[PDB]
């Protein structure tokens, strides 16, 4: 065994192994190439059929081992490292070695041999366009030409909850902020009405045809602070970004990562205060995607429907009715018939959709929970949570995968809990 000099494998013995239950494949690229992104102008994006994300970025957190034995990665597999190149992968090899893993080869072909030939299996992220890497963004602030963008009109968006210190203290140069209250009422925490987003999207400078690119700011929340959905910022701009795909914007993009895949990138931090610069009209009838968006009566139909379900993206404290998850809600308890989706672990964390860089989680492990539950693209689901959030994001994953019919139920358990002849379910089931 040597740490530090690793058996390469060949492209036809890597071929060999797609079907084996016994190899785990690792993409050590970064998880918008392995998402699609052609990120060194190759003809084909993605990764190898089967093919796990393992960034080589996350060699960095102290928590790497962790994060592979969640993904099952085990020392009994053999383990099939690649990535742009075979010397990307030299600091994974020996990291899996200094860890117990006996059995690590390295892949030199991915690229451009694997890539270069249709015979060789590949996967990608169905929709992974919208999901965008921070050098997409550097590229269209900067006016380079990018791939997947034949716009001439873009705006970038940061997210936050009555939070301008988050975008104040750092912000993408040249991102105007958009106060979630923009788009949602506080009386009931639903998207507002036709009139009112058409207004706030052409006071925030968005057309129908404005590529939007909304990104937030993670600062932390704190569930013994008064608005801990302040700190939640992508999670805010995920909900945005559900609101104006709803509304009627035709391009919307969410920074994968948001902020931090910003800083992480090494991009020019700007705090200048950008004012707005208005247009005069939307340009589309307000809501042009309707569908997205599901009401607690349909909502109560899809529960007696055999073909639709609703997805309950909570944490479990919640789903159990131990806590409400918010200082205003009281009620506590589930919506009767719903599937769990847990979402992290309280109402302002997705860890379960996520890595720790805050980037989505490898979609594939997203899509095979779901499947076990039940959550599958055949279905109309509609995803929701306390008040829309949480929701936004699930929903925005199965948008990712190209699936046909999912929304977000808007109102969640706010609106049901606030109705008291609604019924509800508490306790472990
Ligand atoms: C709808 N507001 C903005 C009031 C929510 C947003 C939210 C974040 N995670 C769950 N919900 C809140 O901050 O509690
Ligand atoms: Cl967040
Ligand atoms: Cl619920
Ligand atoms: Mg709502």
């Amino acid at each position: 065994k040597n740490m530090y000099d690793h058996t390469e494998i060949t492209t036809d013995s890597l071929l060999a192994l797609l079907g084996s239950e016994k190899v785990k494949i690792i993409d050590v690229r970064s998880a918008d190439a392995y998402n699609g992104w052609r990120m060194r102008g190759e003809v084909r994006g993605g990764h190898i059929k089967g093919a796990k994300s393992l960034p080589a970025k996350w060699l960095t957190d102290p928590e790497w081992l962790n994060i592979v034995r969640f993904k099952q990665i085990r020392p009994e597999d053999a383990i099939v490292l690649y990535g742009y190149t075979p010397e990307e992968c030299e600091q994974t090899a020996t990291r899996f070695k200094e860890n117990g893993y006996n059995n690590v080869s390295v892949f030199h072909r991915f690229h451009p041999d694997w890539t270069g030939n249709d015979a060789f299996p590949m996967d990608r992220l169905e929709q992974y366009n919208r999901l965008v890497p921070a050098e997409w963004v550097n590229g269209l602030i900067s006016g380079e030409e990018i791939p997947e963008y034949d716009n001439d009109t873009f705006i970038v968006c940061h997210a936050h909850y009555r939070n301008r210190d988050a975008y104040l203290s750092g912000h993408i140069p040249g991102a105007t902020d958009m106060d979630t209250l923009a788009l949602e009422s506080p009386e009931t925490w639903n998207r507002r009405t036709p009139e009112e987003l058409k207004k706030a999207l052409e006071e925030h400078g968005i057309t129908a045809s404005t590529t939007v690119v909304l990104y937030g700011k993670f600062m932390h929340p704190d569930n013994a602070d008064e608005f801990p959905g302040s700190a939640a910022g992508h999670i805010g701009a995920i909900r945005l970004a559900f609101i104006m795909m709803y509304a009627g914007v035709e391009d919307v993009r969410v920074l994968n990562g948001g902020y931090q895949s910003w800083t992480d990138a090494g991009f020019a931090i700007s705090k200048d205060d950008v004012p707005k610069t208005t247009v005069p009209e939307f340009g589309a009838p307000i809501p042009s995607r309707p569908e997205f968006a599901v009401d607690i009566d349909e909502a109560k139909e899809m529960l007696q429907s055999e073909d639709s379900d609703l997805v309950c993206v909570r944490s479990y404290p919640e789903y159990i009715g131990e806590v409400s998850g918010y200082n205003y809600i009281k009620k506590k308890g589930r919506i009767p018939g719903a599937i769990f989706a847990e979402c992290g672990s309280d109402a302002y964390h997705m860890e379960n959709y996520r890595n720790h860089d805050h980037t989505t989680r490898e979609y594939h492990e997203i899509e095979d929970i779901w499947a076990k539950s039940g959550i599958i693209p055949k279905k109309h689901l509609a995803f929701y949570c306390g008040a829309g959030w949480r929701g936004s994001e699930a929903w925005f994953n199965a948008l990712l995968m190209g699936w046909p019919r999912v929304s977000v139920y808007d109102g969640g358990w706010f609106e049901w809990s606030n109705d008291p002849e609604n019924p509800y379910e508490t306790g472990v089931p």
